[PDB]
């Protein structure tokens, strides 16, 4: 209890906000659909788990889609100034993004800091996922310099974090626009309600963005059509086929499309159409090269027999369960872990081609043994394919360098034969 | 890039904002059913359609029951000032209605200016059309006078045209409040179902509307009570009957 004088950061923090009493300032809120978000977001992290790699979040595609948008709609870099006591517009070089990051001190109080990513608008997806994590690594290590504060032309805060709906913030002096993301969330409305009943009606998850922008330079018009672009990129095909091509996952990424009725052929018998489409044909797309080449002269199949939209099925039914009729040795499944089954039973580094057969007994031996999967090898094994492998490199090498001129037809490239024939 | 002095429409659009600055405002936020509007919308467009006529839109509507309420709530038009030095209330003669209106210009700039339709007090529904489509009209064509721009007591914004769900807006010096209507569209969390799904349980369209006020003058309660004026009159027979009969 009682008075105590503001000191340090927090003295910088209170001056900065006495000052931005002089910008006028008004605000956009809109509502978009967040249901394409959670289902790409979760193709790629499956990736990148598999290659020991790292892990991406909402606020990285947001930024991404933001950064996009102010390059469509340029106005909402600018900034107000009076200079020799004249009205004047500043119209910037680069696009710098601030990030707001909130990190506690040594003493034990929290307080924000808006640090800068520079020259975003050269950038693709991973060079601009690396910039974000290299800003917030050092940010907790505590090696930020001065320069990383200064420059910033627009900035991102993520209040839905904590579970804020949305929310009014300040602008700060230098800017023209900063852009807030709120809780991404069914309605309070739904909160009770049953899985089952959510998936039966078709109900999707929400999230609210904001733009709060200084009227002396931005208009109402190019605010609101701001958000209607970055609302258009969330549910575009063409954005998101940039970002997997860029994090090197093989699929086809999840569409948007409406919900349509169980009329006609019933849904059930579209699962079982899929389930054989894979059986006899998802080689096709299996990762068996290990370049990422394609020859230019040859014809490449046809498979759209192998994304879910050809059967007349939508991401509206990946909860949903279905009659499978034995598959997996279960009456009964969802279609996200059919899907899932079919991809680590034909989608790997084993493509099989076995359906052409005419005999039945052969057929089920094959298609049992090859669901089933590869055992996990001991540590005895692994051994001894690590001394196999050594043995074919090892004397390639030495003829090599003992021998130059003379000719060998080596099996370097292929040095798995050795273990495939042991 | 680089800087450059603001000239023209747009330096007057700076000082005024600057301006604004010396008003203490606050805003109000009330969600609308809007199915019988889309209804009652589209059967007096087929008649018009048959006797070769125009088009009514929902701002000609929305603006109709604005002034309905406007009457029923007198505050809502007083403005603030201060005179010899005292703070005083000013009380005006009439409802004069300000249009907000995005038009591009020769240069390849957009703009919005604020038109205003007089003595709005005193209008039926075939009036109140005639006058909103001249303001337009001559907006277009570039024929709007100074006269056109002045007395302005209260305005209206339609920012759900683009399809932005509600706005925070600044108020000018002059005025009482400012109103604004946001998108009419399904809520976003039913916008992957299908028609029939939505059908089975009744779900219905919104709209939601904004009241911004200048606190020295109106008081909260009040900016509550004009909303809840204008949702009755949209949902009202008696509201309607006066549309079809004029038209
Ligand atoms: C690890 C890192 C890659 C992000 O990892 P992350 O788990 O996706 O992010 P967080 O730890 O902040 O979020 C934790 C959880 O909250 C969720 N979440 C975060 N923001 C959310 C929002 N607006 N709405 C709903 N859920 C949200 C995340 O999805 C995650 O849930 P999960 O269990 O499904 O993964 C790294 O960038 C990081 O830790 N960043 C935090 C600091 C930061 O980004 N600050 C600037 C934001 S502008
Ligand atoms: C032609 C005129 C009679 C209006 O015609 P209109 O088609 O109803 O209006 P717009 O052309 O602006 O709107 C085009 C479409 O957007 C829709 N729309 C407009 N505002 C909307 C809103 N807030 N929410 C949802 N849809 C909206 C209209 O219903 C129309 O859709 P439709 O294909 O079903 O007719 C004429 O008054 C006009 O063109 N006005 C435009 C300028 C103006 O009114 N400015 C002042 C607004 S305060």
């Amino acid at each position: 209890p009682g008075q105590t004088p503001i000191r340090g950061i927090f003295k910088s923090i209170a001056k900065n906000m006495d000052i931005s009493l002089e910008i006028p300032t008004a605000t956009s809120v809109r509502d978009m659909p967040a249901r394409l978000m959670f289902e790409n977001r979760a193709m790629v992290n499956d990736q990148l788990k598999r290659t020991r790699g790292g892990k991406i979040s909402f606020t990285h595609i947001i930024g991404y889609a933001m950064v996009k948008a102010v390059m469509a709609h340029p106005d909402m870099n600018n900034s107000y100034d009076v200079i020799d006591g004249k009205p004047t517009l500043i119209v910037p070089e680069h696009i710098n993004l601030g990030l707001a990051i909130d990190l506690p001190q040594k003493d034990g109080s929290r307080a924000l800091v808006v640090a800068a990513i520079k020259e975003t608008e050269k950038m693709n997806f991973s060079e601009f996922l690396a910039a974000y994590e290299d800003i917030v690594a050092r940010s907790r290590k505590g090696k930020l310099t001065m320069d990383d504060y200064q420059g910033v032309t627009v900035s991102l805060t993520n209040p839905g974090g904590i579970g804020t709906r949305h929310s009014v913030p300040r602008l700060t002096k230098g800017q023209g626009t900063i852009i807030g993301v709120g809780s991404m969330d069914y309605p309070a409305e739904f909160q009770g309600a049953s899985e089952d009943r959510l998936a039966e009606l078709g109900v999707g998850k929400l999230v609210t963005i904001t733009s709060t922008y200084d009227h002396r330079v931005i208009q109402g018009a190019v605010s609101g059509e701001f958000l209607r672009t970055m609302s258009r990129l969330l549910t575009d095909d063409s954005f998101w086929d940039e970002i997997f091509d860029a994090m090197n996952v093989p699929y086809t990424p999840m569409r948007w499309a409406q919900d349509v009725p169980n009329t006609g052929v019933d849904k059930n018998t579209r699962v079982m159409q899929l389930i054989e489409a894979y059986r006899s044909r998802g080689h096709l797309i299996a990762d068996t090269n290990p370049l990422s080449w394609v020859q230019p002269g040859m014809p490449v199949p046809d498979h759209r027999d192998l994304d879910i939209e050809t059967h007349n099925l939508t991401i509206w039914d990946l909860d949903r369960t279905f009659n499978v009729g034995g598959f997996g040795g279960k009456e009964t499944m969802t279609l996200r872990e059919v899907l899932s089954r079919l991809r680590a039973a034909y989608t790997l580094k084993v493509g099989s081609e076995y359906t052409h057969i005419l005999d039945r007994d052969e057929r089920t031996w094959l298609q049992d043994r090859l669901e089933a999967g590869m055992p996990k090898p001991t540590q005895a094994e692994q051994k001894y394919i690590l001394q196999k492998l050594n043995a074919a490199e090892a004397f390639e090498n030495f003829l090599q360098t003992k021998y130059v001129g003379q000719k060998r037809f080596s099996l370097e490239g292929a040095e798995a034969l050795i273990p495939l024939m042991d």
